């Protein structure tokens, strides 16, 4: 159920050693401090809104680049923890922290930026981006988002030692005499859940088999309900003869200040986050020469469970050879060790 | 809160690869099979009942055993896949599976045995055994439960490392300047949190400082609201001189039938088995010389979230030296390696 998922969600944002593992990914807080400091014109005597403010983190970058005040809104218990720290850091004539959905405050006023990091595994997770978008009706006309465009993208990969060890799990049901009962009925049904599962981790750029597809999502101009479908539609040139066992995701985010273009990428070919990349399998790998086109689409649609049921329909267009997959966001097998 | 995390619960165990972690533990799962096929006596031609069956692999050891009819009930969409199982396995004449909860299903009639494997970490958590002693109105007056009993131990340990990565974590927040902010008065709720999480992991038996006290619960005699409030008192005599830095948990089950009693341990002294063994710290650690004696209680009070809120004070008797914590069964830190 819908508050069910919301009640667990914000339980998740409550705990220290959760913000603790965001604020140490110093890749992603550093550069979030990065764009906000490189681009201080932006925020300099100016009001911010902070969407989801966790510990305050972006809240104090902002004060450090001179904001006149910031409206911290946060929705789990940690908006309590952020407030100690504003007042032990001197800084309550101008970070304000809301405790709330920043769907039902309300500001005092319209404000010049807003910042957040709303951004899940693959982008989409958690649909904190649908807040940050509903969070636009705060902001002047002339205003600024930090991050201010999302990219996905997407490419196929070959990764038999993962394929196999997915599928070996799945094949546990293949047993027609599991201490003298026969498990195999339940085979297909194995394979399925097991390869709904995104698989978070890394890997070499080497396993990649053509050039990435990339899907971009404007947050100066997107609405809310833009995210509740997201059509991905990929065309690869194969680069590479080999089994594609399925597509790599990676997001890269956009600082768009008046100063300069900060850029966060999860890309593998750059240094890792708390995000890793994301790995949707295909139940059964599709085989590709060198110059094959594999085309398809990538259909994200917003559920009840603040993520995303996927569905990815590849098809090698020289064969004809045709892979269907369902895959469930909001339930990863994080392989990363 | 209740509702929501119930729904959790279920959806959980609709996974046929959590379904497959504990058909996999060959201790857990193999015990049950010699349990049952060692005392067919009580199984031959009677009528049985399965409290959450899963899989239905208990089911099947009991028509094994060469049981007449047994109702399997289950009340996650794993009841569907158990189906699947009875059909191909050719056994649809002898066990029925009941989708619901054993507390909403009606059965056709009463039952010889009752069977379930509802234990959680240190036996109480999920709280099913409720469930399980619930389903006694299914049961003949003279009838049996297998498992017949179940022993939780506690025992106080020594472990220095343990206790100080606790503040190893914690200390993250005891910094001036983390990007330029002073995150340090967090730093005691950090702790604070910490504290809160039970342990689960394995551990050297050399670390136990006395022999452990049992509490019995005897699930032919034992009324579903015995388990609300679980008081464990000790009296530990120390058999080493040295810091006790909190209490250790186990279980056993007894499977007492009328040809033999078959135990199913997870004590750390046996091969290990996926509920590993759970150590509560300590506040403050308590020195204890070998002949003294620590007292006290642990209090386990159900919650709503289908666990166990965990109360420990204890004292050593000739310093008058006294620690408490308050811990959150729920949410346990998982640091087996
Ligand atoms: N609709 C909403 N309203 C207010 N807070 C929200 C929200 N949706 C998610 N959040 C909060 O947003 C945070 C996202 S994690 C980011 C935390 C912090 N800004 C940092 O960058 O380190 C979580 O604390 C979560 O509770
Ligand atoms: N009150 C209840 N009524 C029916 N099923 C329940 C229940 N409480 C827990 N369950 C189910 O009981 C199972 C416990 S796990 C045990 C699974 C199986 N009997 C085995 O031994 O491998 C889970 O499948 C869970 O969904």
């Amino acid at each position: 159920t819908e508050e069910s998922s919301a009640v667990q969600y914000f339980q998740f944002y409550g705990y220290l050693s959760q913000q603790q593992n965001m604020m140490q990914d110093y890749v992603r807080t550093g550069t979030y401090q990065r764009a906000i400091l490189q681009n201080h014109t932006d925020f300099k005597d100016k009001i911010v809104l902070d969407v989801g403010c966790g510990s305050g983190i972006l809240s104090f970058f902002a004060a450090q680049a001179g904001a006149r005040k910031i409206y911290a809104v946060e929705a789990s218990t940690m908006a309590q923890h952020a407030e100690v720290l504003v007042k032990s850091n001197n800084l309550t004539d101008r970070i304000v922290v809301i405790p709330g959905k920043v769907e039902e405050v309300s500001l005092p006023e319209q404000v010049d930026i807003i910042i957040s990091e709303p951004m899940g595994y693959m982008l989409f997770n958690e649909r904190m981006l649908e807040s940050y978008l509903h969070a636009k009706k705060y902001l002047k006309p002339s205003g600024n988002m930090f991050p201010t465009i999302g990219d996905v993208h997407l490419a196929p990969f070959t990764d038999e030692q993962l394929y196999m060890e997915q599928f070996t799990k799945a094949n546990f049901w293949y047993q027609p005499s599991f201490h003298g009962v026969d498990l195999s009925a339940l085979r297909g049904a194995a394979v399925d859940e097991y390869f709904r599962q995104p698989v978070v981790d890394t890997f070499d750029i080497r396993i990649l088999m053509a050039k990435s597809v990339k899907y971009t999502v404007n947050f100066l101009e997107a609405k809310e309900g833009d995210l509740h479908r997201i059509e991905i539609p990929f065309k690869f040139h194969m680069l590479h003869s080999g089994l594609v066992h399925g597509l790599a995701f990676w997001f890269d985010v956009a600082f768009i200040g008046s100063i300069m273009t900060v850029w966060l990428s999860t890309a593998p070919t750059e240094p890792l986050t708390h995000w890793y990349q994301v790995r949707c399998l295909f139940q059964s790998p599709l085989f590709a020469k060198a110059g094959d086109t594999l085309s398809g689409t990538c259909l994200l649609i917003a559920n009840k469970r603040q993520s995303y049921d996927i569905s990815i329909v590849a098809q090698v267009d020289q064969t004809g050879s045709k892979s269907s997959n369902l895959l469930d966001l909001k339930n990863p097998f994080f392989r990363y060790t």
